[PDB]
């Protein structure tokens, strides 16, 4: 759909330019002449797959809105969709700039462990959000990219891009997530559920702080097993129940697991989140060597919440709530 800059739909919006592009359409600055603001416009494709897929986003979009409570204001507002030339429109209020575009503006060197942690606090409450029992909602691609500024000078972010989103036993694909924040369960075939999105909880906030992906696997196999160097084999019980196990891993006689090897990885679990934070060596390269709010200290606490967040039992793994009360958010 060729959308010109000045075009008037509905006498209600005029279009202003592009802001974005996607898999599922693009999205549009608009002017709504009748709340008198700027709004984003989320423009589905024209294919059955794409507006089918994107019916299940409004209704979950929809779901959450009917929730008034303190911890719904981290997700994106949806304000209204429509269908437009058989394009399903979705009017979301205007944001800022993504996580992506604020770590390429840092050169890739990170963002402070104080704006890690006010990020990190917002996107845990976001989660527990998410966790309500009657929303129940797994947004299953947290990235960078997903998650924007509310204002260019101001650190309060939300989450956007439910076109991924599914409620727990409302699963459609097995292959979700974007790789680099897959979770280990979704590697290996599992039935997944609301943990999927705290394994790439951890994933982002190292990577806000570090300036790169923790794990970037250029593939499945490339994935795990650059999990596998930081955290070492999954356990037995998790391997012993999962559908593509030996996408990875070996069992031996006595039941023990072994990465399978390919042609010529640090060994298992020597990749050592501490040496990727520089806990005891001034933060990652060196770079924050002497600054204000980045001791030993506060890095071994947040070192403590990332392993929580990066737990390979999903049963396990830290829940939102408590990850809100883990030491790192305290004054
Ligand atoms: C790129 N982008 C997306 Br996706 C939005 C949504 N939802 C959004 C938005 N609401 N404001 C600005 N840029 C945006």
């Amino acid at each position: 759909m060729i959308v010109k800059n000045g075009e008037k739909w509905m006498d209600r919006y005029e279009i202003d330019s592009l802001i974005g592009k996607g898999s599922f359409g693009q999205v549009v600055k608009a002017y709504d002449r009748v709340e008198q603001e700027w709004v984003a416009i989320k423009i589905i494709k024209n294919k059955k797959a794409f507006l089918n897929q994107a019916q299940i986003e409004v209704r979950l979009l929809e779901l959450m809105n009917k929730h008034d409570t303190e911890m719904k204001y981290y997700i994106v507002h949806l304000k209204r969709h429509f269908m437009f030339r058989n394009h399903l429109c979705l009017v979301f209020e205007m944001l800022s700039y993504n996580l992506y575009d604020l770590l390429r503006n840092t050169n890739f060197r990170g963002v402070s462990l104080n704006l890690t942690r006010k990020f990190a606090q917002q996107m845990c409450t976001a989660l527990l959000f998410l966790a309500t029992p009657e929303l129940s909602i797994i947004h299953c691609d947290l990235k960078p990219e997903n998650i924007l500024l509310c204002n260019p000078k101001r650190s309060a972010i939300k989450i956007v891009d439910f076109g991924s989103s599914c409620q727990l036993g409302q699963r459609i694909y097995q292959y979700i997530q974007s790789r680099f924040y897959r979770s280990p369960e979704v590697l290996l075939g599992m039935p997944y559920d609301l943990a999927i999105d705290m394994w790439s909880l951890g994933c982002i906030l190292v990577e806000m702080h570090t300036g790169e992906p923790l794990f970037s696997g250029a593939n499945e196999v490339d994935q795990m097993n650059k999990i596998v160097e930081v955290l070492g084999i999954p356990p037995a019980h998790i391997l012993d129940q999962a559908p593509k196990a030996r996408k990875f891993f070996e069992k031996l006689p006595d039941g023990t697991w072994n990465l399978k090897k390919t042609k010529d990885y640090k060994p298992p679990g020597t990749r050592k989140l501490h040496n990727i934070l520089g806990v005891e060596t001034g933060g990652p390269g060196g770079r924050r060597a002497g600054e204000s709010g980045h001791t030993v200290a506060d890095y071994l606490k947040f070192k403590d919440l990332i392993l929580r967040m990066l737990d390979y039992d999903p049963k396990t793994r830290i829940q939102p709530y408590y990850a809100l009360q883990h030491s790192f958010f305290k004054k």
